[PDB]
């Protein structure tokens, strides 16, 4: 039963990838119908408006071809997908920017470089054979952070639950070599807050780096499924690196429990992120929202020793740099050690 | 005669929403407690202050409800609203509860010392342009007519009136009108009131105390307008109220033109009602309030298109600055913040 319900969920996501163009063409048709409803004197003020909609339509069609390339390369009547899933699909396109485009570099350096520096600090070659250091990256997203860690020689495993992320990371990590071969239009659905009409249809390219350039003897892998269910072996991991991850929990205390169980004595958990609880005030969903002060008190009561704590680490997440409206986070970075 | 009744129906709908705040917020907190109480007992024992913290939030909810009932009491007994009448007790919608939460945050932006930094980024650039174009050496400020559409809680219109200009604020939303009538007419003592504008945010809290911290208002006495000043506020749609052409020396729009169903209609109204030689000062982003909503018209223009439309009307561009950084009802202690790269422009209707 559970295995087939997963197959039902599997096809539900395949269908969403295939419904992208339909969903976006309908949104552009709404904008076009409203423009044509305007008095002719106002339409005449904007002689490029309908042409610009045609450029958006071309970008939609291109994005849809990328999405089909992803869906085809992970297999070997399109029914209307839901609004929840089309939003997750739009976020997935933006994820290619953060994880695999030059455009996403400044974001990666704010989020990933502090984690990588702490791994290098705690697992130096003077003390460890890196190939024997087992590092787990739960909620690895499109896999760039786990990839960076494996590029250093550590045995790194990323884990991911979302098929949106697994289909896409499978494509980038296994069907991509040629730097910047591919092109996406990730901002075409934002019609607000554009300085210039061109900003909305601008492309991004990926991958900025060759994913098949892992060193000889690298140990990189990716698992599919609920982090809290896949990882049952206690005292297994040297290091767990969570990035924008622990606020995805129905109950973050369970995440902390799992991380404690599966770390080796002496192992470390590195965390960087905010506390945007993903199930907060969502209909009929468990969500325990803790302040950072409460999370620290749970961590201390568990027995972790605090080795690093920085608050107010500024970063963005899939930010559109040209947008007239932007979000940023004052993340917390901490490194805690399971006592040996 | 049908507007007379759909407006009345809307008025009591907003009153009822103000009265429903406590019920709504208390339900949210009761959901939090129920979910906490269903965790394993050993996890509950890791947080021995959690239930007491919910109790502090519940006290903040009651205090907020008291402020909202004071606003209600003030506007029900306002002579101007006798046309609205005096038998249903419906629960309010989620949309209106969201508008109530935004309304509490506006008090921070417009009438609290906590909001001073935000005001100085949005309101000072507008005010400097007014002083620049109607300097005291050459203009009797009391004969300069300045319209502030979408005035919200009114702080900007008030600041302009404080300088001596004949300033009128305009606002459509009953949430803003009820609250601004209360602040501008009844809050005559600095920092006498407080409210708890952040208690609804359970995410991105550094310390639990941050969620329940108060803000005080008003930071200035709104009745410290000097003798000779000329300050007023109108109720209703900017496009329907102002139909006389060639009336205003200056129109000042702050975080406003992106509320339009069709921003071209706003631009057209502004051009008609300015005196020849008058100026339109604008500062804000382009967050179109009706974008992608079923059965709502929304024309989303890039800033480039807005400037092109403005130029085609015959406005002359005198000031243009992009990337004017500002926040909007920002929670300074939150771990997640939004900001805007606004455009400031000053355009002149040719004489
Ligand atoms: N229980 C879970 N097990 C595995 N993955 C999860 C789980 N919960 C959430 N996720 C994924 O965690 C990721 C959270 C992302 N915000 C972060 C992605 C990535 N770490 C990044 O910084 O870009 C999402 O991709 C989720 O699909
Ligand atoms: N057609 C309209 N006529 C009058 N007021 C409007 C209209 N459309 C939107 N508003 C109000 O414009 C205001 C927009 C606010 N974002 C800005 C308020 C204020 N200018 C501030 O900067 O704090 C809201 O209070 C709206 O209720
Ligand atoms: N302005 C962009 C903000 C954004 O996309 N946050 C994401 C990712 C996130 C935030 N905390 C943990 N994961 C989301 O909402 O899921
Ligand atoms: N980060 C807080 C954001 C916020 O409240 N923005 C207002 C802003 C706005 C933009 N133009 C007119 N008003 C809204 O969405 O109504
Ligand atoms: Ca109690
Ligand atoms: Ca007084």
């Amino acid at each position: 039963e559970e295995e087939r319900l997963e197959r039902e969920h599997f096809w539900k996501i395949i269908n969403a990838f295939r419904y992208y163009g339909t969903s976006m063409h309908e949104r552009v048709n709404r904008t076009e119908r409203q423009f044509r409803s305007l008095p002719a004197n106002q339409q005449k003020l904007l002689p490029q408006f309908l042409l610009h909609l045609d450029k958006i339509r071309k970008c939609i069609d291109h994005n849809q071809e990328i999405l089909l390339t992803i869906v085809n390369d992970c297999i070997h009547k399109i029914m209307p997908a839901s609004t929840f899933d089309m939003d997750k699909l739009k976020s997935t396109l933006k994820q290619f920017v953060r994880d695999w485009s030059e455009t996403g570099k400044a974001e990666r350096d704010a989020c990933y470089q502090p984690i990588i520096k702490e791994i290098l600090k705690n697992f130096p070659k003077e003390r460890w054979d890196p190939s024997k250091v087992n590092i787990l990256v739960p909620g690895a997203g499109l896999g760039r952070l786990a990839w960076e860690i494996a590029m250093l020689g550590y045995a790194c495993q990323g884990n991911e639950w979302s098929f949106f992320m697994l289909f896409s990371s499978n494509f980038v990590l296994n069907r991509c070599s040629e730097i910047n071969k591919y092109k996406l239009y990730p901002w075409i659905h934002q019609f607000s807050n554009n300085r210039r009409s061109a900003d909305q249809i601008r492309p991004i390219f990926f991958p900025d780096v060759d994913p098949h350039s892992l060193p000889p003897g690298s140990n990189f892998s990716m698992t599919a499924g609920d982090f809290q269910e896949i990882y049952s072996e206690c005292n297994t991991w040297d290091c767990i690196a969570t990035c924008f991850f622990i606020d995805t929990a129905h109950n973050v205390i369970d995440y902390i429990d799992t991380i404690w169980k599966i770390l080796k004595p002496g192992g470390i958990w590195i965390n960087l992120g905010p506390l945007l609880y993903h199930f907060e005030n969502l209909a009929n969903e468990l969500s325990i929202e803790l302040s950072y002060e409460d999370i620290k008190n749970v961590v201390l009561q568990y027995g972790f020793k605090v080795e690093v704590e920085k608050e107010s680490v500024l970063s963005t997440y899939t930010v559109n740099d040209l947008s007239m409206m932007k979000y940023y986070y004052e993340c917390v970075l901490f490194v805690v050690r399971k006592p040996q």
